[PDB]
């Protein structure tokens, strides 16, 4: 078990209609994110999954949510949760990065 783990969330040029991070923004956003010396893996949630996470919580916003109103993200284990706080900062930082939760 890892503690805690950061999620990235991404502008919606980065993942649109990308099922699996296959466009070039989302490679070159995970490529940056990967050879970061504080990161041991990435995994990247696309469109679908975020609203299925997200109206399986909150199904309130089933009449008025797109299925794509949901941001995708990277899930982002670092080598130690102490790593985590300046991460984040630099994640938020980067072009095509939305939001840094965690």
């Amino acid at each position: 078990l890892d503690r805690v783990e950061s999620q990235v969330f991404l502008t919606e040029d980065v993942s649109a209609n990308d099922s699996s991070c296959d466009t070039t923004a989302c490679k070159a956003l995970r490529e940056k994110i990967e050879t970061r010396s504080d990161v041991k893996a990435v995994r990247f949630l696309n469109r679908q999954q975020a609203y299925d996470d997200a109206i399986r919580k909150f199904p309130q916003f089933k009449d008025v949510a797109g299925k794509d109103s949901f941001p995708a993200s990277f899930i982002v284990k670092l080598e130690n949760p102490e790593q985590h706080k300046d991460f984040d900062t630099a994640m938020k930082g980067q072009p095509g990065v939305l939001d840094v939760l965690n």
